[PDB]
């Protein structure tokens, strides 16, 4: 299950939402949606979807770092492919 979002980022301001790594599988998932934030009002990403790619560029086994870092590096329209990523039980 696979989105893509746009969020405008602002001078000034953040995306308002953190990322983090995962002991047992690799990649960068959303952690964290800052009520009030970019994220928070464009409405569509959630708690736990893995960051796939970043303006076009694969970030599926990027580092928390290099994905953070990346973000804080961009300007203007971010778009970003997410999955939602679900728990088997």
């Amino acid at each position: 299950d696979t989105l893509t979002i746009g969020l405008q980022k602002k001078p000034g301001k953040g995306l308002g939402l953190s990322i983090v790594g995962k002991r047992n599988d690799t990649g960068v998932f959303v952690s964290d949606i800052v009520k009030g934030g970019i994220a928070d009002a464009d409405g569509r990403l959630m708690q736990g979807d893995q960051i796939l790619m970043v303006n076009g560029e694969d970030v599926r086994n990027a580092t928390q770092e290099a994905v953070a870092a990346l973000l804080k590096c961009s300007l203007g329209t971010v778009t970003l492919e997410v999955g939602r990523i679900s728990t088997y039980v």
